[PDB]
């Protein structure tokens, strides 16, 4: 029915909310400290050294194991 | 349709995870450390000496901003 569209759109948007902001393709599974913006994935957040989303420079990465992760990168 | 049933149950599923694993009510938005399971909210996590999960100590708690 057009519910069942409405609903996929709903799952479609969360689901691309926990994909990292730069690459578009990997999970978010990382943290810049001490800010603690949380949008990128290991790859992507290891040459940055200022946080992409407020500017503060990033002191380290921390590793996030998050109960959404799904894929095989994460598990 | 039943689609339309098992597309609200997989929502309603992934909606859940994103709670906090004790208290079952506030959104996750911190992260142990230094082991880095992030399945708690920012009231629940200052009370936990040990991780949840894993049960290391907790040195201290990240705030994390996620997209969602
Ligand atoms: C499959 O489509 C997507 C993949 C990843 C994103 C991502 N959350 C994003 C956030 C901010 C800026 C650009 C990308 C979004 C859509
Ligand atoms: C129906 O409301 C819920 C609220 C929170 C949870 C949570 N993700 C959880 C994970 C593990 C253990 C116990 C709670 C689950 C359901
Ligand atoms: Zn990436
Ligand atoms: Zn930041
Ligand atoms: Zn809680
Ligand atoms: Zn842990």
């Amino acid at each position: 029915s057009q519910q069942t569209r409405v609903l996929q759109e709903k799952l479609r948007k969360l689901k691309e909310a926990m994909l990292c902001m730069v690459c578009c393709e990997e999970e978010i599974n990382s943290t810049f400290c001490p800010c603690g913006h949380t949008v990128c994935c290991e790859s992507c957040a290891a040459q940055l050294q200022s946080c992409p989303v407020c500017r503060s420079r990033v002191e380290h990465v921390q590793h996030v194991y998050l109960p959404t992760h799904t894929s095989l990168l994460n598990l």
